[PDB]
């Protein structure tokens, strides 16, 4: 997946994303973002918006959107008990 | 195909796809063939997220787990 | 070209592609395709329809649907006098 | 380009594209060519199939082989 | 870029394309096509078509419309000073 | 991601879009982010060409300049 933050956003950049002190945006395959829609909606202090799916929104405080980011990244990389 | 499952999904996770969702990714043909096994799969609701894009299995976790062995059963089966 | 057949389909499966005791399932691009539904149109027993085109589908008892699956394979590999 | 011949089409396969019908596919600004080629040809009618996907030229099998050959020849002819 | 002329277009030719001595076709990645779209614009002797973004066509006589696919080709190779 | 500029541009390329214009295309998170730094510099109107498929950005040349050398500077920056 891809992932990057827009940290103070203008309302212009809002406009293009809807057609928050910060943004999280993580692209990815239909499969992946639906699994990180979900640990995005069980993070804390974050709005989750499906973007119209090609790119995954997340707003809110930057503290909380960075910790939504890792979390999401951590999931991702699945390292599990007997994972060879 | 891709395989994925969804513990304890949110209303929001749930509102995107339309106790456990098994979600399944592929190429049409491989998704349709896979709807089937998941419909002759016990304890299932069978979804198709559309053109097809995704393949979402509802239920209780053992139920999900089971269908989506089934499907990756079927897919991988010969000289 | 992708080929599967699905043997005694379920009502949701039907519903899944029209949105047979089988169904053949064809996979390719367009031209591929519509020369494979021609093939599919000639054969007895079968119905066939353009899945939208994505995908053709074959319906019919097992013993047509896989007769007209053979005949599609056997006219597609094409392997014709002075092929070289 | 793929090039393909149907000899004897059912009404059915003129269903799905809609007594030879021949098809071309490829990228478009090939296709535009071609069907230019195929509108000059002798004996032939031009359908381009819808965004264009395939190019279906029909008429009888001799004035389709002859349009499929001259749009060949003009795709393929320096240093 | 793929560049192609069509001199003498029939009208069926020239009804595939708006669904002219010569039309000049010029495909590739948007942005390149905007900018081809530029010059072909500021080209004298011709009527510049967006195929719909797909396709740019160029209608009008065989020596404007050559001239303009000339400096489209020349201002895409875009060999200026300081290039390495 | 592919950067382009259109110096003194005709109607015809506003129309086709809709005295400089500069081009950016990329994937969209790669344009989400570029059209950030667009909006936040001067002398600049941003425009999300449409799913966005490009991002453009209207002004004088030297504004039009500065604002692609911030979205490239931006995109281009750890072990």
């Amino acid at each position: 997946m891809e992932y990057r933050i827009i940290k103070s956003p203008t309302q212009g950049t809002i406009d293009i994303l809807c057609r928050a002190d910060a943004i999280g945006l993580i692209q990815g395959r239909m499969i992946e973002m639906v699994c990180a829609a979900d640990v995005a909606e069980k993070a804390v202090g974050v709005t989750v918006e499906d973007i119209r799916m090609i790119l995954l929104a997340i707003f809110g405080d930057t503290a909380s959107v960075e910790a939504a980011m890792d979390e999401i990244r951590k999931k991702e990389t699945e390292a599990g008990e007997g994972w060879l």
